[PDB]
């Protein structure tokens, strides 16, 4: 008997089999959830990736910058899960920032057109997904997004840090709106996981400093985490998200759960 | 469901069937946990109270101020759960503060002897329980204590606030020690629940200020919580603790989970 | 001897004589600072307002959305304070959010074009000002922006809350950049002050707004809070522009009567 | 001319000319304050140390664990500053923790009698000092204590971390009491300064680890602080305290000002 038996959950943000969203979906399925997946831009590729999941699941296009995709999303989900059924959970596992807002590119040289795009996708879209999907969510349901602790500044993450600070504020407002429907909204602040975004976005922006990134991640997380931290294992983050999709954190909303091995609780 | 199937968990802090610990134990048992219970001072009464749980469970004396009780605790638990078995979870649901450190008694008039006693039982005992029990916990295990958000001052809670600020710090250190054993340590910051200790804050169930207390608790929690808050329902807090005793938050330690309906995330 | 004797400080954000920036400038001047002022859009009006300050001060146009204004700003400031002199302080006291992102307008109905504009002006501009001005700041100097505590959600402030959360993060990054020049960057999280922007949050129910501000601030503040008195906020900013908080950067000072430290 | 012209300020916590309190007093005096000083245990020594201040100032015995010293303190201060005059400021720069609660001594082995003592002196005494002195403080006045950021756990500081978490909570309650008198109460969270407490208490407790751990700390502070940090220079901390004793932060109470070079705002 699974933790998410007969729960219908939408999971956004799969692009490879390392994606945090991919492992969220895998664990959600292992625990009995029926999924609907959304993907951006490269749907042929994403389709081959989602075939490696333990179960088949419908896949829908969603570019969170596209008003038409958002306006139609609720309709397309209803059609995929059966007319008269609703969602019990929604997972926002999406982010973007142009190269200029990251890495060794100077912080002050990022033009606002680039920063604005990153905040649109990384923070505002949390509200636009909730707006589109709350009308088809059941009471008891849960919305979850992915965060990276932005309360202190750090090298390289630069304007993505600013986007996450924004996302944290958005989550608290979404929680107010979602409360009317009996729905929780929370973020999971994950420790670092090797994914495409880590490597191509953050690691690409670092140039020949990429060694520096690993060293910092080692300092900031495995060394600090009292139970350690393994950047090649997304399972603990995925389980944490499933905990929030479940009935087992029923009194938590507008909040942030840290799945970082405890690193943020330790100074060194 | 079986969230805690075949997990052996020690639960401290039962005194009535309204105790947060009582509901923690009930839900743990409903989810398949084999419990060991500890009780303070009034064991005859506590025995009759624990009989109302869904399953029988051994009951052990533990006054956290008593060195002998603590020195023997590990031994007595091993005897109750079977030689060669260990605990998978531990719940600290314990607190105390003398009357002088609370309510309308002026903050500056609490003598240190009284405050010290309250900090001993409410904060330091979180470390002494961990010290006694870690040697008989399995890797994967979880220690959980109960908090009330002390980051801002408030009427009446007075020196208990100071004890909770201390407990929050103790938890982060216990997390470091527990990490060596592959064990997590976390607090649940609960919203207010009608218990015997709550009445104590204002001098018993008809204290001068009882009416004021209820109004403030409604202002601070049900009115702020986006999903609302019901002070007569401990279940959501109990489920939140079981979430932490389970395998489903494996990467969270040294931390605090808020089970307050989201109230601490909202200003008004 | 005044607290800012012979310090050259740029102050942005004056629009009326209730503007927080206006009272910052007044106090800075009372304490011996030579000011340069910047104003947006309504410079004729702003000029008449700045005439009510204790001392005359040059006034420069700056729309923080305008790349040309920002590119020329350093040059225009050098010309106004004398070639070979630099700034010792900079005050960002600027904000904006379209009506759709605020008040009773549902949170979800604000389009991103509107939210983006508000974040541009209210948060990103803190970085673009620092970028423009750091090259002409002296070691020891201080940059200060105005914040409103966004760590918990609230009625009406809506997307401005999100812009302030962003500003807080921007400040921490600016602090890193400013450190290279020996310059501090901090925000002052003020309690509520009756200004033109405050009326904008709703328009001018206003009754509800005042009640909430009394609940959230005067009632919680252990030393009380008076929304018609900007002086304490202005002094707190001058403290940060002075030499007296030399080891504080990337940080937030709360000038709210202590309200954020009390739950009820 | 001076920032504290004609302000009468009590400064506790001088033991050597490296003490943070000694530099607070020096700068206060340079800025025109008339001081009253308090000292613990070694008054002969403290007297020779205070002679090296720019101005003479009366010195009073105060062991914050002694009820008689506290009961008589207001009276003795009135006598020293002139009957009818009051204090405008009070500086608590006092701390203690037994060796067992610090360094490489295991966290769980500190007996509560030792931790209690440390909390008494390091946290509760901030309330007793305020209780004794508020009745002779002018409206506008300021109380200030010294903190070391305890929001995350760390090596070695151990139970002192817990005492600082307690102090932070006590400061918020003192702010409530002090508000009735028109008085502010705040802490300054200083970066690390080479003082007797650093070397004898913390450094002593580290044993053979003292040298390396302290060097890494000095490197990592200075590394995180965007404006850098020099552990041999107390002046910036002393100035920060004088800012709070002055009229220039009139709307800040119950709060914490970080004088750490910005280090706590940066993760790495
Ligand atoms: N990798 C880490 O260590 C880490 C840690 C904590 C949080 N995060 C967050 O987790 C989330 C997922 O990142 P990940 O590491 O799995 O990376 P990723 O590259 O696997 O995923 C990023 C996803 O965002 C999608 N995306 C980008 N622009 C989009 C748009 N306009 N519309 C819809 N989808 C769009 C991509 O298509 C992709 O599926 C992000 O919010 C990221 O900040 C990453
Ligand atoms: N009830 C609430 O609103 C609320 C909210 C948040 C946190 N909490 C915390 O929850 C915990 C439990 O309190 P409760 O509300 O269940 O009340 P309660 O009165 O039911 O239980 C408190 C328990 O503490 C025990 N205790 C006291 N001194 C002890 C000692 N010397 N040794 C061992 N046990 C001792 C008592 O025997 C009792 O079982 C406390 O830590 C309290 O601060 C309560
Ligand atoms: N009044 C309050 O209660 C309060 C509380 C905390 C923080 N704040 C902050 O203080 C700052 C000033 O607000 P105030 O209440 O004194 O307001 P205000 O309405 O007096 O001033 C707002 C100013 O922003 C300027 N501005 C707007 N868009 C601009 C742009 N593109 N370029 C340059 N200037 C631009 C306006 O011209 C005006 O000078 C803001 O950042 C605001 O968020 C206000
Ligand atoms: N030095 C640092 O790196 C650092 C950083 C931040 C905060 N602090 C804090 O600053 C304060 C001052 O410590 P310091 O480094 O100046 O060291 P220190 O040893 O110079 O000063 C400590 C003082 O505490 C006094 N004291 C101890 N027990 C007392 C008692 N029973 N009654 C009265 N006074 C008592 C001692 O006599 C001494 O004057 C402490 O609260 C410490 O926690 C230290
Ligand atoms: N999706 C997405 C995404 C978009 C922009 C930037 C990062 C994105 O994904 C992340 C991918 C990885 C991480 C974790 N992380 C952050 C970093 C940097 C590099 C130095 C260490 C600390 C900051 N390295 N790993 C956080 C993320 O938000
Ligand atoms: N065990 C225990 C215990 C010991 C002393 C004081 C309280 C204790 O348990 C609690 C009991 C109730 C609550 C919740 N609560 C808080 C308050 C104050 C006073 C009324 C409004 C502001 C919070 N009243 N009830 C929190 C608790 O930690
Ligand atoms: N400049 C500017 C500005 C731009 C958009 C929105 C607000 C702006 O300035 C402010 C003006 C007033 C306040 C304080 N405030 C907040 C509020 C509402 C009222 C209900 C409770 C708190 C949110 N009322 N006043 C904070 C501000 O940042
Ligand atoms: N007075 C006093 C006092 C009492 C007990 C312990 C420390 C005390 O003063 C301090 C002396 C130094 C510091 C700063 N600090 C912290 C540390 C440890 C060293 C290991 C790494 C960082 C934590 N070393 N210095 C902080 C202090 O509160």
């Amino acid at each position: 008997t699974g933790l998410l038996d007969g729960k219908r959950i939408l999971v956004s943000g799969i692009i490879t089999d390392s994606s945090i969203a991919f492992h969220i979906a895998r664990v959600a399925q292992e625990q009995g959830a029926q999924l609907v997946l959304t993907g951006f831009d490269r749907l042929r590729l994403i389709q081959r990736i989602t075939d490696r999941l333990p179960a088949k699941a419908p896949l829908l296009e969603l570019d969170v910058q596209n008003e038409e995709h958002l306006a139609s999303l609720a309709g397309r989900v209803t059609e995929a899960i059966g007319a008269g059924n609703k969602l019990d959970g929604v997972v926002h596992s999406i982010g973007f920032m142009p190269q200029t807002g990251m890495g060794i590119n100077p912080f002050f040289d990022a033009p606002y057109a680039d920063v604005s795009k990153g905040i649109h996708i990384s923070a505002y879209s949390y509200a636009s997904m909730a707006k589109a999907l709350l009308p088809i969510m059941n009471p008891g349901g849960s919305i979850v997004g992915m965060d990276f602790d932005p309360s202190r500044a750090m090298p390289a993450y630069n304007w993505m840090t600013v986007a996450k600070s924004a996302l944290e504020s958005v989550n608290r407002f979404v929680a107010r709106e979602a409360g009317k429907y009996g729905v929780r909204s929370n973020l999971v602040a994950a420790g670092p996981i090797r994914t495409l975004a880590m490597s191509a976005i953050v690691g690409g922006a670092l140039g020949e400093e990429a060694g520096a990134q690993i060293q910092l991640l080692e300092e900031g997380w495995d060394q600090r985490a009292p139970i350690g931290w393994n950047m090649k294992d997304a399972t603990p983050v995925a389980k944490t998200v499933c905990a929030l999709l479940s009935d087992w954190l029923p009194a938590t909303t507008g909040d942030i759960i840290y799945a970082d091995g405890g690193a943020h609780t330790q100074l060194l």
